[PDB]
């Protein structure tokens, strides 16, 4: 019946990586509501781009661990 799934196209990740590599990675409602009216995406959507897109660049740069073990 519903599913409520869209795709994404090149326009948008043309613009949804320009906002993460050439301004930030966390920004703030402000900025982000710029991104969503400029691809033409919402605050909502904007996020998880950024949130999903961040597992991969703390690969990439390199980052700690975050779990307390009595060996490690």
């Amino acid at each position: 019946g519903s599913e409520g799934a869209a795709t994404m196209t090149e326009d948008q990740v043309e613009i949804l990586e320009y906002n993460f590599n050439k301004v930030n990675k966390h920004p703030d409602p402000t900025t982000l509501c710029l991104i969503a009216a400029e691809a033409g995406l919402t605050e909502e959507q904007t996020q998880k781009w950024f949130k999903q897109r961040l597992a991969e660049w703390r690969r990439s740069e390199g980052l700690p661990s975050e779990c307390r073990s009595v060996t490690d």
